[PDB]
């Protein structure tokens, strides 16, 4: 019979990889599909082929927001926008704003390490269950990004709640987006204006937005920096935990061995990173020319989404790939953060977040499981991350 153009994302669950991926990867791993918007793009699912697309800046990230382009998703920011690290360069702010979010800042281990106990200690106390994504992972990258970017931790719920609309994957344009993006960047000028705000990545855009150097840079940029660090870091980290803490739960051994031997977590979070489906869609990109990948001669013009998972459980690359193993020889060769121009910059930072929170919570829920069976959790839906709406536990 007649069947449909194969639809993107494939499944929301973030616990489990379908077993298609690997057949599509095997079997046609640049293929034709339709997003959400009825757009055709080209779905990449090999690893070789996933490298190749985001080593190649002729596949562009810019370019995904010009007018008429095929769209996998509406925008949720201004156009300008999603060239924010290019603006960020542009305007001469690369390098503070890294060295800003590096994990490095002394005394913020310390803080993510008792933030991250005190929000274990009050589970502890109200008693099983325990929703450890809503009341622990996401409060605890709340913190951190309040932390990192020297804003008062009081303000982190607000700035937190336009996220699940922020980072929303739709067809079309979201009325609510803009209302929350434009009170978050007032908020943000206020924190640029604000004489106590002198520490962290706020505070020092704060001084360089005064220093002679960088008179001519926007102070739109500026709270854009702020808001798009903040939102972006947090819906990270956050869902990235999230699913990670599901993975460990699901591997009681695992569990036990990092448990005992806390020193062994970086390359269990490492392992975490490489299984993790928090990415809802492939990596959007647009091709600026005519360009052969695999099989396919990608136009110029076209769509090109680059599947994360699809290369990071690729067996060519990753022998016995859903299996989490501690002694790989490539262990962080894997696509988690990206790769090429556009390679995460909060990589360190993302992964000292899930090592510090992962540790505590071994540390003072070593009993820790579902309280649930695995099929009730509440997967997320037309949403850029693959998310549990809760995630209750015992221990
Ligand atoms: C485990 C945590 C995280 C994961 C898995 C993650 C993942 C990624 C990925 C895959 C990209 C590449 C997007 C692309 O090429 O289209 C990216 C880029 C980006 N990430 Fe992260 N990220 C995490 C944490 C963070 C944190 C903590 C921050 C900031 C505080 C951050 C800020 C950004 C920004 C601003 C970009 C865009 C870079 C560019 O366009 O050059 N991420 N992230
Ligand atoms: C209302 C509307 C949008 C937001 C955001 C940002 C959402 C978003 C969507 C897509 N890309 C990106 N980034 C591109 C790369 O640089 C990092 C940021 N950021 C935070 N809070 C909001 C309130
Ligand atoms: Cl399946
Ligand atoms: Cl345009
Ligand atoms: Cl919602
Ligand atoms: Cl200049
Ligand atoms: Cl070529
Ligand atoms: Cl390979």
């Amino acid at each position: 019979t007649a069947t449909v153009l194969l639809e993107v994302p494939f499944s929301a669950r973030g616990d489990r990889i379908p077993d298609a991926v690997a057949e599509l990867r095997t079997r046609e791993p640049i293929r034709k599909v339709r997003t959400i918007t009825g757009a055709e793009a080209w779905l990449v699912s090999s690893y070789a082929l996933c490298t190749q697309v985001l080593e190649d800046r002729r596949f562009s990230m810019k370019e995904t927001a010009a007018a008429g382009a095929p769209r996998l998703n509406a925008l949720t920011v201004p156009p300008e926008v999603v060239n924010n690290m290019g603006n960020i360069a542009d305007a001469g702010l690369r390098k503070a704003v890294m060295k800003a979010i590096t994990p490095k800042a002394p005394g913020l281990e310390q803080f993510l390490r008792d933030t991250a106990n005190s929000l274990l200690d009050n589970l502890i106390t109200e008693g099983a269950p325990a929703d450890l994504r809503n009341d622990f992972a996401d409060p605890l990258a709340t913190a951190l990004h309040c932390k990192v970017l020297g804003i008062p931790q009081e303000d982190g719920p607000k700035l937190f709640r336009s996220l699940s609309i922020a980072f929303m994957s739709s067809a079309d344009p979201i009325p609510a987006a803009k209302i929350n993006w434009d009170r978050d960047i007032e908020y943000m000028a206020g924190i640029l204006e604000n004489p106590n705000i002198t520490t962290g990545l706020m505070g020092e855009l704060s001084r360089l937005r005064k220093d002679p150097a960088y008179s001519h840079v926007s102070d739109e940029l500026f709270a854009t920096i702020g808001v798009t660090f903040f939102g972006a870091g947090v819906i990270s980290t956050g869902s990235f935990l999230t699913t990670a803490l599901i993975s460990l739960i699901q591997r009681p051994q695992l569990r036990n061995l990092l448990h005992e031997k806390p020193e062994l977590i970086p390359a269990g979070v490492e392992e975490l990173l490489r299984i993790n489906l928090s990415f809802a869609d492939g990596l959007p990109r647009l091709a600026t020319a005519d360009i052969q990948v695999g099989d396919v001669l990608v136009r110029k013009g076209e769509l090109v989404l680059v599947l994360l998972e699809g290369a990071n459980f690729d067996p060519e690359h990753f022998p016995n790939p859903g299996s989490i193993e501690l002694d790989r020889p490539n262990p962080t060769s894997h696509l988690a953060f990206g790769r090429g121009q556009h390679f995460c910059p909060g990589s360190a930072l993302g992964r000292r977040h899930a090592q510090i929170g992962i540790e505590a919570l071994l540390k003072k829920m070593p009993g820790v499981d579902l309280a649930v069976p695995i099929d009730q959790l509440v997967w997320r839906t037309r949403f850029q991350r693959r998310i549990p709406e809760r995630l209750p536990v015992l221990w």
